């Protein structure tokens, strides 16, 4: 499935559920839509997993359904002030000058060489402050973003890595490739 969709499409899909899709374009146009706490009126603006979408003062989270498509779910005001960003890419230069590229296209610059692709940053939406790192490692909990176990959660039991052509295993009795595993909880912090 598409890993990003237009802001207009995801709002229209949601509004379909109450037979109000006809108003999607007017609601967007009225400056009544925010993404990650910033007003957006551009219908072509792409949104993806974990984005916080506000429609008319009400908060929603972009998540996946059991078919793997991006959809909105109702979110509490309290949780809406937070977002998890998966580290999707790194550029490592000399002297621990490290660019972290997150799954929503943001970049942060760190000198912590311990942060790996697959680790997750818990950030505050009102100001982008990073508050926690959720490590991709055994004993931590994840949500599955693609493949056959999409929209399931589990606690990692073991991780296997090789060079050339892998797998994260879960206590719950399944495994997937790392690409599909999105960290959401540790002992000290949980999205849930």
């Amino acid at each position: 499935k598409d890993q990003s969709v237009t802001l207009l499409s995801i709002i229209r899909d949601y509004l379909k559920l109450s037979d109000k899709e006809r108003e999607a374009a007017r609601i967007l146009a009225n400056g009544l839509v925010k993404v990650d706490g910033k007003t957006v009126r551009e219908k072509k603006f792409a949104v993806g997993f974990m984005d916080v979408i506000e429609i008319n003062g009400e908060s929603y989270r972009v998540v996946y359904n059991d078919q793997g498509a991006l959809v909105l779910m109702k979110e509490t005001k309290e949780r809406a002030s937070m977002k998890l960003l998966k580290v999707r890419s790194k550029v490592i230069a000399p002297g621990n000058r490290i660019q972290l590229g997150t799954h929503d296209g943001r970049t942060f610059i760190t000198d912590d060489k311990s942060i790996k692709v697959g680790d997750v940053l818990a950030v505050s939406v009102p100001d982008m402050k990073i508050s926690e790192i959720i490590k991709m490692q055994p004993g931590n909990k994840a949500y599955i973003t693609a493949g056959s176990h999409v929209n399931q959660t589990g606690t990692i039991s073991k991780i296997e890595a090789k060079e050339g052509s892998n797998l994260v295993h879960f206590q719950e009795g399944f495994s997937t490739i790392k690409d599909h595993v999105f960290m959401i909880g540790s002992s000290k912090f949980s999205f849930v």
